[PDB]
């Protein structure tokens, strides 16, 4: 909508209150005028229909437990898009300052968030299982990253590359939270999954055999369910960038940690420079080594430190 870029107030779904970035026009709606060609959140109104009216209030405040979900959607829609911009010198997920669009309160009591080709879309959950799914920021750069994904490598969403394509969105999904500083962690989904129980969370890249994955190719899961297991097999993957960046041995190799900047780079640049639409774990591997090896040399600790972490998690 044309109208004045303004700042509104609210609380999101975790009971934080944050500005937003609002345009007035009559009402003052989710759109967020900063950034590229707009950051746009939308109420779906428990339907299914997509991506419904573009969130619309009279007083620029979002207090009521209602627009919870839409001030975190678009509050964290804006925090990755800051990550991509300032880490990695990319301009939305096209790389072309592409309008970021949100859909909140999809269906009922729906225990997910999807990028659905063009756009982010969030339930509410069923408030057993999960809370609104936009409160947690590793679930919203996890589902962004998807969108940089498909505009980039393009790994096709099934077996070895699919894998790697939901393990590429739980590592920035990860690199944004620590970006944004925000009780950070190497687990997946914490901040809105299970209310009724501490410390869990529906993945770990530290110990991805926690919630039943597997960390190590001799693990993988080799069946049909869940496209060949591309959120089974990302454990896999979740394991070695966990240990390049923060080090440790596992099944007897020693991996030295890199840290989180470095581990960022390499994969960033896989991402966008090596990978292919139907890469497998092994190419995955290479697209690392000679992704470390153009960023800080081929005999450096850095490219040393990535063929340990591919080795520990059985990956040649
Ligand atoms: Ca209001
Ligand atoms: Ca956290
Ligand atoms: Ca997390
Ligand atoms: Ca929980
Ligand atoms: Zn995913």
């Amino acid at each position: 909508i044309t109208g004045t870029s303004t700042v509104g107030v609210g609380r999101g779904v975790l009971g934080d209150q944050k500005n937003i970035n609002t345009t007035y026009s009559t009402y003052y709606y989710l759109q967020d005028n900063t950034r590229g060609d707009g950051i746009f959140t939308y109420d779906a109104k428990y339907r299914t229909t997509l991506p419904g009216s573009l969130w619309a209030d009279a007083d620029n405040q979002f207090f009521a437990s209602y627009d919870a979900p839409a001030v975190d959607a678009h509050y964290y829609a804006g925090v990755t898009y800051d990550y991509y911009k300032n880490v990695h010198n990319r301009l939305s997920y096209d790389g072309n300052n592409a309008a970021i669009r949100s859909s909140v309160h999809y269906s009922q009591g729906y225990n997910n968030a999807f990028w659905n080709g063009s756009e982010m879309v969030y339930g509410d959950g069923d408030g057993q299982t999960f809370i609104p799914l936009s409160g947690g920021i590793d679930v919203v750069a996890h589902e962004l990253t998807h969108a940089v994904t498909d505009y980039t490598a393009g790994l096709i969403y099934q077996n070895e590359s699919g894998a790697i394509n939901e393990a590429i969105s739980d590592i920035f999904g990860t690199l944004v939270e620590f970006y944004a500083n925000k009780n950070p962690d190497w687990e997946i989904g914490e901040d809105v999954y299970t209310p009724g129980i501490s410390g869990d969370s529906l993945r770990s890249m530290s110990d991805p055999a926690k919630y039943g994955d597997p960390d190590h190719y001799s693990k993988r899961y080799t069946g049909t369910q869940d496209n060949g297991g591309v959120h089974i097999n990302s454990g896999i993957i979740n394991k070695a960038a966990y240990l390049i960046s923060q080090g440790g041995t596992h099944y007897g190799v020693s991996v030295v940690g890199i840290g989180r900047d470095k581990l960022g780079k390499i994969f960033y640049r896989a991402l966008t420079q090596y990978l292919t639409p139907t890469s497998n774990f092994s190419q995955l591997r290479a697209a690392a080594v000679q992704s470390a090896t153009d960023l800080y040399g081929s005999t450096s600790q850095e490219v040393a430190s990535v063929k340990q972490a591919f080795d520990a998690v059985g990956v040649k």
